[PDB]
């Protein structure tokens, strides 16, 4: 059952008067800061720092043009040859922006003896910058594999030593060691970074005031979205209309919110959450409930994609097919009015593909066929929902979708394949040690060794995904960002258990920090 009750059903958006004025003035100040730092090359390191703070404070959506232009100008001016302060920051922000800069910049972090310089060890800020840069590494980048070992060991020591000297700094180092910035969802970083930034002695007062006010305003919008979604879901009366399924609208919304958290994507988030709810209902049918004969019929009904075939369908499945059809038809009509029927029809085929693969898995289970890692891998883009989630984002972001973006998805790009394989590995490893014990058999290895071997494959996949991210230019950047966020979300979803089907506690508290508790003042 859902642990949230009805707290999100109705929204109480209490807003303070004139906040719009405050925020507008604060905005003008931040633009000027960006302008001042971009205009003078000696301040370019300072510019990179300001961009990082805007991003981590969670308010990049207010300065999208300014940031993109700033990073573009930095890339145009220096290319691969940055040699100022904050070289580790430069490297990470460039790769985050999609520029595949090389590691050559890190050569000078090393001694004449060919080992990392002793002075790096005394500079916590520098160590953290270097550490965070390692998370952007692709396979085979030895200097970053080495930097990761180096920073981890020295940062662990520093965090222990600084506990009694500066406990907030100790905490910030430990937060990074537990999960690097790049892997953390942007909205989650904002909730955690805001209070650390605020307690820093040198912090920019304008930036933190804006970040906290905006955090609260955007949290209000997220609450508005979840209210609409909760009313939508309640109307469906799942208790009665599918008692065998999960009541998880909050969880569906939390997943959609990972894709893009920004105000610009409000309607896309809502649509995506509905599709995740549908997927959930449907997966629950192909998994526990439905008999093989019924599943074959439903699969066929989905192929027909018409309310007119509602009579060919098993009775318990009818309400689900009706919700499904109503939901997709509403989007179909929106896209038609926008002259984007071509886009809808493309998305439609991927929904069909999701259902067809559910049926394949149901055939195998029927036959008593155990699928090869190879067979699974070839089915990866579709099984885990990688294709469905991605293309649902396409439908939600119609205005920027191109033919090339659909051409790309139809390609079975490595990026989406990797997403599916990573999702399955993470899920196996947290409970669909059920997949771990079968691995001990194939290689005849202890549990300790097996876990390590599997962790290594996961780490490899993160690096493979990084490479694909930096190399993929055919899809509009905002959609590529949604994809990478969805990939990183897998780590939250399967962090300690399958948090969707169950609820580990760390997951509970992320939700509350995003949706329940407003920044103070």
């Amino acid at each position: 059952p859902s642990i949230w009750g009805d707290q999100f059903l109705i929204v109480d958006n209490q807003v303070e008067q004139g906040v719009e004025q405050i925020v507008k003035d604060l905005k003008k100040e931040v633009r000027q800061l960006l302008k001042e730092a971009l205009d003078i090359p000696m301040k370019h390191a300072n510019l990179l720092k300001l961009v990082d703070e805007i991003q981590r404070l969670g308010i990049s959506y207010l300065f999208e043009q300014e940031i993109d232009h700033a990073l573009q100008h930095i890339y145009e001016t220096y290319g691969d040859n940055w040699s100022g302060d904050r070289s580790s920051l430069w490297f990470r922000l460039m790769r985050k922006q999609g520029y595949f800069v090389t590691c050559d910049v890190f050569n000078n972090h090393k001694d004449e003896s060919g080992v990392f310089k002793q002075s790096l060890k005394n500079h916590v800020e520098g160590l953290l910058e270097l550490y965070e840069a390692t998370s952007m590494r692709v396979p085979g980048e030895i200097i970053l594999e080495d930097a990761l070992v180096f920073t981890q060991s020295h940062l662990s020591i520093i965090a222990k030593d600084t506990l009694s000297i500066n406990p907030a700094l100790s905490t910030e180092i430990q937060r990074a060691l537990k999960k690097p910035l790049w892997k953390r969802l942007p909205r989650i970083e904002a909730v955690q970074y805001i209070p650390f930034y605020e307690q820093q002695d040198s912090h920019n007062k304008t930036l933190i005031k804006l970040a906290k006010l905006e955090f609260n305003l955007l949290q209000s919008l997220h609450r508005e979205e979840l209210s609409q979604l909760s009313k939508w879901w309640k109307a469906f009366d799942v208790k009665n209309n599918a008692p065998y399924s999960r009541d998880r609208i909050v969880e569906c919304y939390f997943w959609a919110l990972a894709s893009r958290f920004e105000p610009q994507y409000s309607r896309a988030r809502i649509f995506l959450a509905k599709v995740i709810a549908l997927v959930t209902l449907i997966d629950d049918i192909y998994d526990a409930y439905g008999t093989y004969e019924e599943l074959k019929i439903f699969t066929e009904a989905i192929e027909r994609w018409s309310i007119t075939c509602l009579d060919m369908i098993p009775e318990y499945m009818k309400p689900i097919y009706k919700l499904f059809m109503d939901t997709y038809t509403e989007m179909e009509e929106i896209l038609a009015k926008e002259g984007k029927t071509n886009i809808f029809n493309c998305g439609k085929e991927f929904v069909k593909d999701f259902v067809r693969v559910l049926m394949v898995e149901a055939q195998w289970l029927n036959e008593g066929h155990i699928p090869t890692t190879e067979e699974l891998d070839s089915i990866a883009v579709n099984l885990g929902g990688a294709n469905l989630l991605t293309t649902t984002c396409y439908l939600g972001m119609s205005d920027i979708v191109t033919k090339e973006a659909f051409e790309w998805a139809v390609s079975e790009p490595p990026l989406l394949r990797y997403k599916g394989i990573l999702g399955r590995r993470l899920n196996d490893l947290a409970g669909h040690s059920s997949s771990v014990e079968s691995y001990m058999k194939e290689y005849n290895v202890s549990e300790e060794y097996a876990k390590n071997l599997l962790y290594k494959q996961v780490e490899d996949l993160w690096k493979d995904i990084n490479r694909e991210y930096l190399i993929t230019k055919t899809i509009p950047r905002p959609l590529l960002v949604a994809v990478i966020n969805l990939v990183h979300f897998l780590d939250v979803l399967y962090a300690e258990k399958d948090n969707f089907t169950r609820m580990g506690e760390e997951y509970k508290n992320l939700v509350k920090s995003l949706l329940v508790y407003p920044m103070s003042i």
